[PDB]
């Protein structure tokens, strides 16, 4: 079991860490069929999604996907600094696997 | 997968984007049977709903409808600026498909 | 579909609109068996309930009853102005069907 | 149906009202097995629990127990004044049945 | 039934109390499959997890694990002082069993 987001990210293929150390610039969410997702951006233009739940996800991830969208929304609204994102780089927009917040 | 609300909106028939760049003026929600819905307005009078769930919705959208009502309520209470709404034109009030929020 | 709380209220028998234009004065909730309910009051003493779920509710209302209690608690805690309540007047305390919030 | 917490409390055996008119001093919660519970204290030392869900509860209470723990956490974090608690006094710590909050 | 986190923690093997009396320094959350977890740190470098749900957990603990991640997120965002953690010491990072907040 990892102790931080960088080591967690390294337990997966097709992932990378992005260091933001910034608040979220915009928060988008959709209830439209087959596009039940969230998208965040940063002022540097960087865009990330929480993927639509699908075949790629194991059952244990379903609650965690919902939690992540909850986390992004409240981080956005409270202007919380996002430290790092672990993302999958075989999706466009890059898909969030993990988030760290500090400072 | 789309990277922003405008492109997402364009993936659906008979939708449009409204640009508000304003906080929500009023928030209404109902538990009354067959009217389990939310209604928001802006100061210009513009009125939008989250639809009552029905057969027009696929299963994957049901959780997202609930999340959207959560989002609208907290956006209202925090006076968060709503950037755009993607809506369906064939409902009255216009039915929300997606929301974006930015400073 | 209605566009505001007043029109929604009028789609039901046994209802009335209360215009409060005030924050909630007190919030009460109970987990006691057969009394799993919330009660709110306003400054003038006027009292309203979210009813115990029961056979007078259809299945689609169960989630909306839980949402309404969520709404009333956060409205109370944030001192959000309640504009109107739509209530059923064939219950004591008057039973909330819908709420609108506006400053 | 009762109009207030005092009248509600009187509908049950083994209960009493505590009039606190104070914020919560401490909030404790546990996920440990068979001790999935919350405990609050007040500055006067008074201590209360939300009981572990069990055989003493009917199914309609399960969602209300979870809601109560949510309420106590947010009341704690926002320093909301608790007016009264209705508690079962045949338990140690005294077990919360209902809460009222007023400025 | 215990009356405080210290006595609760002593009902379990392989647990200990850490006294922090500090806000959470960082909050990390993951939706990655098999690492659906949260990690917190304190400025003294201490690191704790909420374990991935699994067979070491009885069914009643699953809702309480979700609640705990909710609690840690909002405690982080509000800079709430954590008084004590009860943690299992047979896990790395040490795994949270209970939390207390005061002052
Ligand atoms: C890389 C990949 O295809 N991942 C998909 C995963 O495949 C499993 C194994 O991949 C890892 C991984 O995702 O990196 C390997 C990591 O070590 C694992 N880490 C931990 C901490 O457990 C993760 C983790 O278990 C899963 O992610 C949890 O769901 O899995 C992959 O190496 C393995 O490959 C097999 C191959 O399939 C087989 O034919 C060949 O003979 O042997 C290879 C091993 O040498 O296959 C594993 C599945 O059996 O599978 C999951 C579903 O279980 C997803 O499909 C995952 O795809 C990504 O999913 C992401 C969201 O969760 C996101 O959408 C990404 O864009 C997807 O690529
Ligand atoms: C009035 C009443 O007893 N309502 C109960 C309802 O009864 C149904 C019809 O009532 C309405 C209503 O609630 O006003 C009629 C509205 O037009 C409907 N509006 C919409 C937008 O759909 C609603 C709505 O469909 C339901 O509320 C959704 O569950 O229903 C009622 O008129 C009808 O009885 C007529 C009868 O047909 C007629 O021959 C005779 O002359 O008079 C009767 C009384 O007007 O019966 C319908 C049911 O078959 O039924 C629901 C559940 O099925 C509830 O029991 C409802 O009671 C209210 O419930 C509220 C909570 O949802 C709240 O607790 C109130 O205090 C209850 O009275
Ligand atoms: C007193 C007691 O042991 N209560 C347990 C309950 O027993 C039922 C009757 O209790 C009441 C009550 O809890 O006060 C009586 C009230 O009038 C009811 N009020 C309303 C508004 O309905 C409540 C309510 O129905 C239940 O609480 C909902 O679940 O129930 C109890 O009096 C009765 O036993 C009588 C017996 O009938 C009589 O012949 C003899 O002379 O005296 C007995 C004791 O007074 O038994 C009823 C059930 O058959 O049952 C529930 C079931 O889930 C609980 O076990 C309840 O225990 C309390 O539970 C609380 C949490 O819900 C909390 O943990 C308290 O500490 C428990 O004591």
């Amino acid at each position: 079991t990892p102790q931080n987001i960088t080591d967690l990210c390294a337990e997966y293929h097709n992932t990378q860490i992005h260091t933001l150390n910034d608040k979220i610039f915009s928060y988008t969410e959709s209830l439209a069929g087959k596009r039940e997702m969230a998208i965040i951006t940063f002022k540097n233009g960087a865009t990330f999604q929480v993927e639509v739940p699908g075949s790629q996800h194991i059952d244990s991830q379903k609650k965690a996907i919902e939690r992540m969208k909850d986390t992004l929304r409240i981080a956005y609204l409270t202007e919380a600094k996002v430290e790092k994102l672990c993302v999958w780089n075989n999706k466009t927009p890059r898909a969030i696997a993990a988030i760290s917040m500090a400072n």
